[PDB]
């Protein structure tokens, strides 16, 4: 099926993976260096092995093509993703008025009313942003994310780039370069940056009438993180196409460290016993075509039948 | 043998390659997304099945390390890999005064005397660059290249940062780090760039006290450049395990568009016909340990028994 290269990953870092302490003190089994490949003409590669929230993965990649990087976006489409960011910059301000805080992520996960202040206060700083305009502009407001990194990099003239804008325009006008390639790895800025981009650089390349893309991944959660990964670039894949009336070829994910914790081994076995279904197929607006300007009804998931969704303890 | 997955590569760019038109009038057979992987404890991975010239990778890299964006440094060593990049400049120059040589690429290998009278033009550069320093310092001066890009990336505020002197302290200090990475890649300089780095962007990765490298190479030369890239890459994995007290692990050779030109075919047809001989050991100098004070005379590869070289039209 559609889906088996995540699987074969999956099982392969259970045989040869070996136990390599992490940023966190939950142990992960990793392995160094992956390529699997979707071919896209076959159906969006979203696991069918497991539920996974779609209309997370559509928000979140439009928030990116919008060169958007106010979080405000996100939580005004009941996606929670990168809220976390915000909070930590919001709690450690002068400004902030409330319970400590101090490493929430550690201690939610071990606590019981201290996660339930947490989540109140957390409600709190999501009802602020969402309302507050001036709240929004200084807590909401992450800076350096993929919109910014993708539509906007900062250059020394003080002017920005907008890498993707002008990638299209060389896939429409040199489908045939050999240097499609956009970077969200910015030097300068990855010494001091609380998570340096995970999704490193992605390259697109045509030929015969079809366009594919290549992700470099440098690190990799293959439990949580990997489901969602594969879509959000499958989906990125079929929009460019869209754009530059192509049709879909592959989408190829090269990994660095891929990793899986140790308290998602159970829950991986449990997933590998289930058997892959047809994969789901997408429809995207045949008016629309400025993927720039496009909204959440532009982007349709068709057939998808998964199995339940299976629920794992984060890494904080 | 360890040389097995370049030839496996050549093989299947001969079977599976589709014709793409390149930036040259010579066709390409090319695929997209390719991984391969050289145990470095097995040996080095310098072809067998022809002779690749050791000193040029070994000097190239040298003066990648050291930092180095001028030319006189290669030229002092019978090194004229980059020349024409710099003659390019020159000749462009309000300073020189000699035959057109306009586009003498594409030029040289369909003339008679032309050609002679550009490698006359371009002995007087080289001899040039060797002994007038103010010459070498305008035209010898490649600016943006590796060196530049690996240890002095220019920033914002006018500074440079060292990433590879960077990372190799992160490290000694960090192993278990996820991102280890240097880019080469900058999209402020890639629009106006006479060839955008073809080795895009490295990470090193540490377990179990091996360190190993992976690269991506956005496009490659099956034929002329990726016995060289392959060199070049796992003799800095050796010099950077070298400096951080580790053994060496593997080299992960990661690529984009991965072509072999036309006028190859019945040279890398001949070359698959040979049968690989044993691999040669790197031996690198024990006393000496900051790998960017390293000279020559520090790396030595023993029991290199090639086939005889083969020769093939370059593609400009």
């Amino acid at each position: 099926m559609l889906e088996q290269p995540y699987l074969d990953l999956a099982k392969k870092v259970l045989d040869e993976g070996h136990f390599k302490p992490d940023r966190t003190h939950t142990g992960t089994y990793s392995i160094f260096g992956h390529q699997m490949r979707f071919d896209l003409s076959k159906g969006f590669p979203l696991l069918t092995t497991k539920k996974v929230p779609f209309g997370l993965i559509k928000s979140e990649l439009l928030w990116f093509l919008h060169g958007d990087t106010n979080i405000r976006f996100l939580l005004q489409h009941r996606n929670h993703i990168w809220d976390e960011w915000a909070f930590e910059k919001w709690v450690k301000s002068d400004e902030y008025h409330g319970p400590d805080m101090t490493d929430f992520g550690h201690r939610s996960q071990k606590d019981p009313e201290f996660a339930a202040v947490y989540h109140e206060e957390m409600a709190k700083f999501d009802d602020r942003v969402l309302h507050d305009d001036a709240f929004a502009a200084k807590y909401g407001d992450l800076g350096l994310v993929y919109g910014s990194q993708w539509r906007a990099w900062h250059t020394s003239k003080g002017d920005t780039i907008d890498q993707l804008g002008d990638v299209i325009e060389q896939i429409k006008t040199h489908p045939y370069s050999r240097a499609l390639i956009v970077s969200a790895w910015n030097p300068e800025d990855v010494p001091t940056m609380a998570l340096p981009p995970c999704h490193t650089l992605y390259q697109f390349y045509v030929n015969d009438g079809k366009l594919s893309l290549q992700l470099y991944q440098r690190s990799a959660d293959i439990f949580l993180g990997v489901p969602f990964n594969i879509a959000s670039y499958a989906l990125l894949t079929h929009l460019v196409a869209h754009e530059c009336g192509l049709e879909v070829g592959e989408f190829i994910h090269t990994f660095g460290d891929a990793h899986l914790y140790v308290n998602h081994l159970d829950q991986i076995k449990e997933q590998l016993s289930r058997t892959p279904r047809p994969a789901p197929t997408l429809q995207l607006n045949p008016d629309k075509h400025d993927i720039f300007d496009f909204d959440m009804k532009d982007i349709k998931l068709l057939n998808y039948d998964p199995y339940p969704a299976i629920k794992a303890p984060v890494a904080v």
